[PDB]
């Protein structure tokens, strides 16, 4: 009963302002991406820009929390998600032709605006991206377009799941199995109401069918692969975590207890990167993650040589229709695929207005 929702104009404003910041920071990072650029540097730049820009709004409200909802993550080629290296980790240096996914989130007073975008590094003027890179990027963006049209009051999450499989297969691509798009609420990045990608038979049973409703907010997250779509851990150090306020445990080590306290104060229940702490965080993390006080956002990979594309946007289900508050700077004429959507209903859906 105490929820602040988009029925309130002020709440819509807070979402829109966080969305404007997310959009601006994303575009800055895309422009800063060129051959030879350090992924660590881009992650640090993104996060700092989020803090600086949120610092400049609602200045008179000195107690209002605002800042990072999802730390800047830059996941290249077959890397799926959540790459945000520690200073001590192996960095990654961008190469011409790399496929890059930038994923980040901003919050204003707990209202979250998440965005992610895919592009290719240093595409030359007057050329197009072709091949499997083009296939997977076009597939992922058409999945995003389909979701923009289908995530509306009265529709079912299952409709989205089905459309995504049809679109992706049109390009001989596969949405990554089991990945979720969450409803957002104030202070809640991971609402239990979700859209699931390409669920296994077991995932279909464990996942709840649901109907979208007016005043709900979603961070729609499309991740599509040129390969089988069964993402796996590959020994990469997890750096992104979130506190889970539903779980409690009295920690045995003073370092763990103090780390717990610092996490709660600084981040509440927003995902954060360990780079925000490096040694003393590493030990505190161990006990907290072990007893489920922190949830990891692991770095997952598709098969070597394959490509994973992503588009994520946040949408407000307003009485007058869906209102998207974030998006990436997608240029369709850049991508040429041998394939196209052939399905009549799907083609109709994609040509219709959003």
């Amino acid at each position: 009963q105490q929820e602040q929702t988009i029925a309130e104009d002020l709440v819509v404003t807070k979402y829109k302002m966080g969305g404007d910041i997310a959009n601006r920071v994303l575009r800055s990072l895309v422009e800063a991406s060129s051959s030879g650029v350090s992924v660590l540097s881009l992650c640090e730049k993104g996060d700092a820009m989020i803090m600086e820009e949120t610092g400049k709004i609602f200045k008179k409200e000195k107690e209002m929390k605002k800042g990072i909802a999802f730390p800047t993550s830059i996941s290249v080629n077959n890397c799926v998600c959540h790459f945000s290296p520690l200073k001590s980790d192996q960095d990654y240096i961008l190469k011409e032709g790399d496929l890059v996914k930038i994923d980040l989130g901003v919050h204003v007073d707990g209202f979250i605006a998440n965005v992610a975008h895919t592009f290719v590094v240093d595409v030359a003027q007057g050329t197009q991206v072709t091949g499997r890179k083009a296939d997977v990027i076009k597939a992922a963006h058409l999945c995003a377009e389909a979701a923009l049209r289908l995530v509306k009051p009265g529709n079912q999450n299952t409709q989205v799941t089905e459309a995504w499989n049809k679109v992706a297969h049109s390009f001989n691509c596969t949405p990554i199995e089991g990945m979720l798009s969450h409803q957002l609420k104030q202070h809640v990045i991971d609402g239990e109401k979700t859209i699931i990608q390409n669920p296994t038979d077991q995932q279909k049973k464990d996942h709840e069918k649901a109907e979208f409703e007016v005043h709900e907010v979603y961070a729609v997250d499309v991740l599509v692969s040129s390969g089988e779509g069964k993402a796996k851990d590959a020994g990469q150090r997890t750096t992104i975590y979130k506190r889970d306020p539903s779980k409690q445990y009295g920690l045995k080590m003073k370092t763990s207890r103090a780390f717990f306290s610092e996490v709660e104060r600084r981040f509440d229940a927003m995902p954060f990167t360990l780079r925000a702490f490096e040694k003393k965080a590493r030990m505190g993390v161990v006990e907290c993650a072990k007893h489920e006080l922190l949830q990891p956002f692991n770095v997952l990979y598709e098969k070597e040589g394959e490509f994973v594309a992503q588009f994520k946007f946040t949408v407000l289900l307003m009485p007058n229709g869906p209102m998207r508050i974030t998006s990436g700077p997608f240029e369709p004429d850049l991508y040429k695929s041998e394939m196209e959507v052939q399905d009549a209903e799907l083609k109709a859906l994609l040509q219709s207005s959003a």
